[PDB]
């Protein structure tokens, strides 16, 4: 079907060339002459689009543009005027329109309108799917052999921009991306399994991890005289960043980094890491007092505050700060009122865990799981949440206040697919990526097995002298219950275990604008 | 701060005039002659927005494009070019420029498109503040008198249209809408209750209403000729369609209306209604093992024979994920049918589990959130790529729903005995105590074709965005209940409700 355009103009047979040059694009052209016979046709037809004049005697383009975004609110209009003038171009501009091109007017340029304004995503998706096929066999390349920690960085952050992208792209070209990145996750599984034991124990040659984080990324700044929130959203994926990235560059620029979650990815060792300054071994054997045993029934990540406190005297540094914890939009809105009054403070420290959440109620809650049922539609209901919670205006107001932000997680999460036994572990009966205990009941084969946790900073009970770890999206199942605990936990998000999602975290520092 | 843009051009030279005039205005040019060094100084800065050639010694603006928009994917990039060659365009399109101008460009036009792609969201909102204060008065006009039918649905459709184009604008003016939205409702639950009864009396003269849905909306395309998707999406209010609407605009063109609920606006009633062509009291009747909406197949046939019409039909419903991925992937076997009827369940916003609560809380704490929510459900569950596939089936489409929900504020007293049903907009019981000037009573259901078993029982309604909330733990309940989305009473959002009549592009 050809696509039509209406164009309203009182000097259309001056615009005869660029009609017949329409035409002769396969465009059907229907021409008036003012402003209330272009409202009357959008009435009564469902032009493809929309060319209207501006200075026409009646009603002018304007008013038209006004009335036919009310009837017609998703049909492109364009206006094509004589006028430089400013306040006429931001009227247009405040009118909805599409384009505004000032006479006189190159016929190609009408051509460039009429396919940005009706062919855009079926442009934008064949180019996708281009490039992306095009790109296929370098990424093979680019996961192949032995790759650096940089390397593995650019490579899932590459991988997770053709994730997004072909969420609007072919569905075949989805199929291949998912299993380039099952791909990368089993090499990055053995990456890590080769490495982790040699990472605890060589602090100086490491890549940067949990324990690392502020002394890498956050004292620098505040040595150098900056003032500075740390923001922590539990449970937050490099494709969630990617995804809300778009609203913060509205308030600050970035400088992008990644860094890795130690094991296991979870919030009791990696968070209490990062607020310490110590892999959670170290907590214990240096602060008894502040760490929570995994058997007890107190909360873990209780005493962040204590810990960041030990942390800056530790480096005989002097910094005043803040430390608050969020788990609901309301408690948020009381901080979000009290933001401001938190200026004296060299760095404040807030911790935000609805997306933990959120994350997994992806396991127990119908609505989660319809409204995040795979991926792409977590990714949509985080932009939402970030944007109607207090988060969004959070941002915002600390943009105000003129401070460098430095906005990471302490793990990120996996939707699990496949089930490994299990059993005789203690107190870590609610995990399904780590196990503890002590016979414990496994295949060596199908997990990384971790028999000396103090090797790799990890305490324990007396009752347990082991650590075992799920790699790839694998997930821990009980025998007694199989069938039903397979089903239930199939495609839910899960953490503490090995895989680029879980361990290979953003953390982005970024200056208001 | 002063808006940067960078302008790679290998002839940036016969380019100052267009600089200085930009410079004039407040603008700082940094200018580049080619495409590595484009993409250097984008990768070391933060500009606002870059000038590309396309034809330069060196690599191409459009693979320059392409760098840039991997660094700096929400940086708008304009392509300023002497090519006029139509894949050129293309490329340019697909590799996401924000605009593009063939040269030689009058200068105005840089300005057009610099504030357009920088200033674009606060022009809008400014203008869309201005110009809801400018129509205030007159929308209090509108709602002032004795409304037709008709007229409530423009005027409904015109304060929909406001609050949503104010949650892109002043928070201020977005409240002045919300007072005039919670004064429309006061008059429309007058209209309401005024006229509700001889409404049900009257079925040649009533507006469209539940059990009309099908003789005035389905029959009509059948007896035509035509082939008919009825979707009924639960409790789907009129700005939800509002909100999905652009989606759908791909793929249709629309016929939109608006018909009132029957009471209670609840599915159980309402959808009932609907299918069977009938009120409550004659369902109950004739379908006691149907009567909450376990297969409403039955009604449907009874329905159609009853107008003694002869429709190959089906009829489907999709609870879940799993259930829609299998419909989507045979749609095309429904092809035999003139009329297909699907029902499309939405997330269920009453559920009292602990964890769905908290989700709620959170997600849906206002109406954009809800608004927000739906979009997102609309476009990455079934539903979208259902719409899509209809649409290649050459067949209208009536979208509609049952009844809306409304977000819920103040507390209306009322003790009951322990069998009171659950709802928070409606009650039915026996043994009822209510102040009567605070609901919309009906001491007899069996006269506005509502079942009951007592000769005593009654039905209550609630009116504008109350909630019944009895004496036990009244303080806990209300804090617990306000502002949550709630069904059953009488309001603009449960009760006028989206009709759309939808051909496919
Ligand atoms: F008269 Be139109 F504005 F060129
Ligand atoms: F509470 Be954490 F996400 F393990
Ligand atoms: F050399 Be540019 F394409 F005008
Ligand atoms: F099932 Be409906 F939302 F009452
Ligand atoms: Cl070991
Ligand atoms: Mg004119
Ligand atoms: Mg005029
Ligand atoms: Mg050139
Ligand atoms: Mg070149
Ligand atoms: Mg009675
Ligand atoms: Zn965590
Ligand atoms: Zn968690």
């Amino acid at each position: 079907r050809p696509y039509t355009v209406l164009w309203a103009d009182d000097e259309i047979d001056l615009l005869k060339p660029h009609i017949l040059f329409l035409e002769q694009k396969g465009y059907q052209v229907t021409p008036v002459l003012s402003g209330n016979d272009a409202i009357e046709a959008v009435q009564n037809n469902d032009f493809d689009i929309v060319f209207l004049d501006e200075n026409m005697p009646g009603i002018g383009g304007l008013d038209a543009l006004q009335k036919i975004k009310e009837l017609k609110p998703y049909t492109p209009v364009v206006m094509i005027t004589k006028s430089e003038e400013e306040h006429i171009m931001t009227q247009a501009i405040g009118g909805k329109i599409a384009d505004y091109l000032i006479k006189p007017v190159n016929p190609n340029q009408l051509l460039l309108s009429l396919k940005k304004n009706l062919q855009q995503h079926s442009i934008i998706s064949e180019t996708t799917n281009t490039n992306y096929r095009q790109e296929f066999v370098q990424l093979g390349t680019q996961m192949s052999g032995k790759l650096s920690f940089e390397e593995w960085k650019e490579l899932y952050r590459r991988i997770v921009f053709w994730e997004i992208e072909l969420e609007q792209a072919d569905r075949q070209m989805g199929e291949l991306l998912e299993m380039q990145k099952q791909e990368a996750n089993r090499l990055f599984a053995r990456f890590v399994t080769q490495n982790y034991r040699e990472w605890i124990a060589k602090p100086d040659t490491r890549p940067t991890m949990s324990p690392d984080l502020f002394k890498q990324k956050v004292f620098p700044l505040l040595d150098n005289g900056e003032k500075v929130f740390f923001i922590l959203i539990d449970n937050f994926r490099q494709d969630q960043w990617e995804s809300v990235k778009s609203m913060l560059s509205e308030f600050y620029t970035f400088e992008e980094d990644m860094y890795l979650s130690i094991l296991p990815t979870a919030t009791q060792y990696a968070r209490n890491a990062i607020f310490s300054g110590l892999m959670p071994l170290q907590i214990e054997k240096m602060f008894p007092d502040l760490w929570v045993d995994e058997e007890s029934e107190e909360g873990k990540n209780l005493n962040e505050e204590p810990m960041i406190r030990t942390l800056i005297e530790r480096y005989r540094k002097h910094y005043s700060f803040s430390y608050n914890k969020v788990y609901e939009t309301k408690f948020g809105e009381r901080l979000l009122g009290q933001i401001r009054s938190l200026s004296q403070n060299q760095l404040n420290v807030i911790v935000l865990n609805f997306v933990d959440m959120m994350s997994h109620a992806r396991t127990d809650s119908k609505m989660i799981r319809e409204l995040a049922s795979n991926e792409a539609a977590y990714r949509s209901l985080t932009k939402s949440w970030f944007k109607h919670s207090t988060t969004y205006n959070l941002f915002r107001s600390i943009a105000e206040m003129g401070y460098k932000v430095v906005l990471t997680t302490d793990h990120g999460t996996i939707q699990v697919k496949n089930p490994v036994k299990v059993i005789g572990d203690r107190s870590t009966n609610t995990n399904l990526r780590y196990k503890i205990g002590k016979n414990l009941d496994y295949n060596p084969k199908e997990v990384f097995e971790i028999k000396d946790p103090a090797s790799v900073g990890l305490p324990h009970n007396n009752l347990s002298d082991k650590f075992i770890f799920t790699k790839e999206d694998d997930f821990f199942a009980y025998p007694n219950n199989y069938n039903y605990y397979v089903q239930y936990y199939r495609n839910t998000f899960q953490h503490g275990g090995i895989s680029l999602e879980e361990m290979l975290v953003p953390v982005i520092t970024m200056q208001p604008k």
